[PDB]
């Protein structure tokens, strides 16, 4: 059973994470089929998606919008969930009182699954998620005491082990809990382990769609971390997964001719030239951004679910 009840408090001043939500063509109070797009560490929501889903999906007939949490996604998470909490509640009232579509990029997809599983109100309001190499579980490539011994709030936070990672399976969180579709790649040089098809895998939500690119398109079929989100194949996996009826891609929507890792088809040249550079501002952000040595604290509508774990202030209690 998860977390139920009333929404937690928000620690960020709600005209902050106002400033942190826009629309593309039209305000988020007043939009037609709106669709909040998430995005990864180390980005904005331009950063994460000028190049691939802001474009795709207004071509499917959504409006775009995105969060852009401060700086960069590389604050606590539990922080960048508020701003995507807050979005939903102002997107949903906005477009009609009508449940929207969430797609996200790597933390985007922990940040959504973080908000349905201590939120409660946004689950009435969010009618599926579609994320791109979601890292549920953390990473064990996250390397927080690589190189600098100290690294961003969220690097810490999506470290496998972690006190966020941890607290988030032990209260029910990979389990979907929305119509979940998941499309990653065991050669994500980012988020791993991804390479078992299977449960173990990062970006594995239970009774989710978990397409890993591999078991369609083969064992030697290479897209990374960012081609996981622009790819033609990736495309194909989306669009599916916001046509369809149950909420969830299709395996009948996709299949080996879909193989395209190149960015997909419908981009301009100039939007395909970016989605490959996708992460050069991201690896900028992260040298230029907040670093501590230990993993922020919980929240305490999260502590009880990850007790004895080590966070900034010491062992987690409930």
């Amino acid at each position: 059973a998860l977390p139920s009840g009333s929404d937690p408090a928000f620690s960020q001043p709600k005209s902050v994470l106002d400033a942190g939500l826009t629309c593309q063509g039209a305000s988020p109070s007043s939009v037609s089929k709106p669709i909040l797009l998430v995005p990864g560490t180390g980005t904005t929501g331009p950063q994460s998606f000028d190049s691939n889903w802001i474009p795709l999906s207004a071509q499917l007939g959504y409006t775009p919008c995105w969060i852009s949490p401060p700086p960069f996604m590389l604050n606590d998470t539990q922080v960048n969930t508020e701003y995507m909490v807050n979005a939903i509640t102002t997107l949903y009232a906005g477009s009609g009182n009508n449940k929207l579509p969430v797609l996200t990029a790597s933390q985007g997809g922990l940040v959504a699954q973080w908000g349905l599983t201590f939120f409660p109100s946004i689950r009435s309001k969010v009618d599926r998620l579609m994320a791109f190499a979601p890292d549920y579980k953390g990473t064990v490539l996250a390397g927080p005491l690589d190189a600098l011994a100290v690294s961003a709030p969220s690097v810490w936070q999506q470290t496998t082990g972690s006190a966020l990672t941890t607290a988030l399976r032990n209260a029910g969180g990979l389990t979907q809990i929305v119509p979940t579709t998941n499309l990653y790649s065991a050669t994500d040089e980012v988020v791993q382990p991804q390479v078992s098809n299977s449960p173990l895998d990062s970006s594995y939500l239970f009774n989710g769609k978990n397409v890993q690119a591999q078991a369609v398109c083969g064992p030697l079929f290479v897209i990374d971390h960012a081609g996981s989100l622009t790819s033609q194949f990736s495309y194909v996996v989306g669009r599916s997964a916001l046509r369809s009826t149950t909420g969830q891609a299709r395996s009948a929507d996709y299949g080996i001719t879909d193989c395209n890792p190149l960015p997909a088809n419908d981009l301009t040249p100039e939007q395909k030239v970016a989605a490959a550079a996708l992460l050069a501002p991201a690896a900028a952000a992260i040298v230029a951004g907040p670093k501590q040595n230990c993993e922020p604290d919980l929240m305490p509508y999260a502590r009880p679910f990850a007790v004895g774990k080590r966070t900034c202030s010491g062992i987690v209690t409930p």
